[PDB]
């Protein structure tokens, strides 16, 4: 509840005084040196099935906000890629700065963006969640970089409800969102195992970030920017710059599905 966030006093140098995985072999984000990524061949497309996906509710969560979805039935699932099996939608969050020249987790030869996407699906061989996590090949995390520039239109219903939910614990009914409309053109990515990238950090995720950024409006990230980490009736904390920076890399290899 105060125990970590993003603060002067509880931020990501904190973390790993309660969850000692935070120093880890396998965490998250990390600096995707271009140079030394290496083209894998034997990296299949992703398989983005979102078609049948239902949004349930948006949640202030005091950290970021929660688009949540009914993970009951194979509804949205990714496959493919790097991974083996079907891993199912269970919700998105972004992550983002108070300038536009920070925001992003995820670093590109150490450019970062004004903020990053992500899309968390678990592994049905595990029947839920809370199991999958405690799995090496539990979970499976799309990543997606944001820049300023034009607005992007899927992401406006996203922006127009966040006055509802502006402080923590806050929800909204969210039904019928779309999360296609928040992918770029290339499914071109990078893979690397690694973690949550809040705690419990858990070394669960199988990542996927893709290369290609989306556009999104200043306007639309002033919005992201008038959120509240606090609750209703407590003092005003703008949820910016609610991002993990680069995390040591160590022995692990990051696998590129394109040349
Ligand atoms: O928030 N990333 O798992
Ligand atoms: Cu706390
Ligand atoms: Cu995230």
């Amino acid at each position: 509840s105060h125990h970590w966030g993003y603060g002067k006093h509880n931020g990501p140098e904190h973390w790993h005084k309660d969850f000692p995985i935070a120093k880890g072999e396998r965490q998250s984000p990390v600096d995707i040196d271009t140079h030394t990524a290496k083209y894998d061949p034997s990296l299949k497309p992703l398989s983005v099935s979102y078609d049948q996906a239902t949004s349930l509710r948006i949640l202030n969560n005091g950290h970021a906000f929660n688009v949540e979805f009914d993970d009951s039935q194979d509804k949205a699932v990714l496959k493919g890629g790097p991974l083996d099996g079907t891993y199912r939608l269970i919700q998105f969050h972004f992550h983002w700065g108070s300038l536009d020249g920070q925001g992003s987790e995820h670093t590109v030869d150490k450019k970062k963006y004004a903020a990053e996407l992500h899309l968390v699906h678990w592994n049905t061989k595990y029947g839920d969640f809370g199991k999958a996590v405690q799995q090496p090949d539990g979970l499976a995390v799309l990543g997606i970089f944001l820049k300023v520039g034009s607005a992007k239109p899927g992401l406006q219903k996203v922006v127009d409800v966040l006055d509802s939910i502006k402080t923590k614990g806050k929800s909204a009914d969210f039904t019928n969102f779309d999360p296609r409309g928040l992918l770029p053109e290339s499914l071109d990515y990078w893979t690397y195992p690694g973690s949550l990238t809040t705690p419990p950090l858990l070394e669960c995720v199988t990542w996927i970030v893709l290369k290609e950024p989306i556009s999104v409006s200043s306007e639309q990230v002033l919005k992201f920017r008038k959120l509240n980490f606090n609750g209703e009736g407590e003092p005003e904390e703008l949820m910016v710059d609610n991002w993990r920076p680069a995390q040591p890399l160590k022995n692990r290899q990051i696998k590129a599905s394109f040349k």
